[PDB]
């Protein structure tokens, strides 16, 4: 959390000499192949007091510049690319104004496992949780590159509780809602709200996206849900986990579970009592789907799914402030995803005295460079 008066006078000198117009251009301007592509952008600007201001367009990047250093905005949205200038809607026939492209969006909020975490609740987040977030990004951006084969894959802190994906292949961007729709089922397991205790259900015959999705989990479980989180640490935290599993075997695991030391162990106990269950008694399958089911619960990505449906909505945009931390929504090296500390993400009070003591004076420069480096690779496949 933050103390909201000092943002304006720090809004003023980052949108002054910080905030990379041309990287940002290059971006949305795709090159310049399509016409009105960049003037045809939607653009939100939320000021203080939380007023916002929708359909806001621009012709260049000096347009750009200048309306953004005039409001000094608390928070930038993009938005989708429309038939006509957004900030003209008004004098076009009703009916003609349509969005048209839009990349490929995909918001994940830590909020959304507060059911799986035991540290931290709401929007906070801390070390221990996080490496959801590198799960996440691993497993989605893996199913993005291979099952789909997007190319250009921009992951950006959204400054608080998660991360953000774009994704700006050029046949991607003119994807109706139904494919994004589409898109969202192939990549989503976790299903059902508050109402559901059991929120996965793996089919007999296991897709290759849900055991490569498996084996990413299986490198970080051990780590992060048996020692950060202790899952299986007593009954208030094992009973969680066998509301999900079946009650024919519940007794050999309690007996089990207090036999045992700690989570490891009991871990693996589960492991084996799982492996014996008999779902079908036609069959004699036998297999790790509840372990599976169990890992997938409490680690595969929670995806916020109405973020990524619409060809309108709006999402924060990259090297945006976060108004509520004075954080900056800031690229994710992708080859340090592992690495990534949220925590060492600047403010803009920070950068302000960095600057004081041009963006590559700054702890900015790093994730500009993570950005330029996504824009030539854009650069390349044209
Ligand atoms: N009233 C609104 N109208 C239009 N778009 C909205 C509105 N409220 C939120 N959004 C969009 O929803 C997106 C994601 O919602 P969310 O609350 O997760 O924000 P965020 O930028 O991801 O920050 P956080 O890290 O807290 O998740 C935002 O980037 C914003 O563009
Ligand atoms: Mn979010
Ligand atoms: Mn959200
Ligand atoms: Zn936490």
């Amino acid at each position: 959390t933050f103390d909201p008066t000092e943002l304006p006078e720090l809004l003023k000198l980052y949108y002054r000499r910080l905030f990379p117009y041309s990287q940002y251009y290059r971006w949305l301007n795709y090159g310049g192949v399509i016409k009105n592509y960049f003037q045809h952008r939607e653009f939100s600007f939320t000021l203080k007091d939380d007023i916002y201001i929708r359909y806001q367009s621009f012709n260049n990047q000096s347009d750009l510049e200048k309306e953004m250093q005039k409001m000094n905005p608390y928070k930038i949205d993009i938005g989708a690319v429309y038939s006509h200038r957004p900030n003209q809607h008004n004098t076009v026939k009703l009916g003609a104004f349509q969005a048209q492209e839009k990349e490929l969006v995909f918001d994940i909020d830590m909020t959304d496992y507060d059911d799986v975490r035991r540290c931290c609740s709401s929007a906070d987040i801390c070390p221990k949780c996080w490496t959801l977030m590198t799960m996440a990004i691993r497993i989605i951006d893996r199913a993005l590159k291979e099952d789909f084969g997007f190319k250009h894959r921009l992951w950006v802190y959204s400054g608080r509780r998660g991360v953000h994906c774009w994704v700006c292949d050029e046949s991607v961007r003119k994807l109706s809602s139904a494919v994004r729709s589409g898109i969202v089922e192939y990549l989503s397991l976790v299903k059902g709200g508050q109402d559901v205790k059991k929120k996965v259900h793996l089919s007999e015959k296991i897709h290759p996206f849900i055991r490569k999705s498996i084996n990413i989990i299986k490198k970080y479980f051990e780590e992060y849900a048996l020692v950060n989180q202790d899952i299986l640490e007593n009954k208030e935290s094992w009973d969680k986990i066998l509301a999900l599993v079946p009650e024919t075997i519940h007794d050999e695991l309690q007996q089990s579970f207090q036999k045992s030391h700690n989570s490891l162990q009991r871990w693996e106990h589960l492991k084996k009592v799982a492996s014996r269950y008999q779902n079908n008694i036609k069959n004699d399958k036998y297999g790790p789907w509840l372990e599976w089911e169990i890992m997938l619960q409490y680690c595969f990505p929670r995806l916020d799914i109405n973020v990524s449906k619409g060809i309108n909505h709006l999402l924060k945009s990259p090297f945006s402030v976060h108004p509520k931390t004075g954080r900056i929504s800031v690229p994710i090296d992708l080859q340090k995803v592992d690495q990534f500390d949220p925590f060492t993400v600047p403010t803009i009070s920070f950068i302000c005295r960095e600057l004081d003591a041009d963006y590559k004076k700054t702890s900015l420069a790093p994730y500009v460079k993570v950005f330029e480096h996504f824009l030539e690779n854009l650069d390349k496949s044209r």
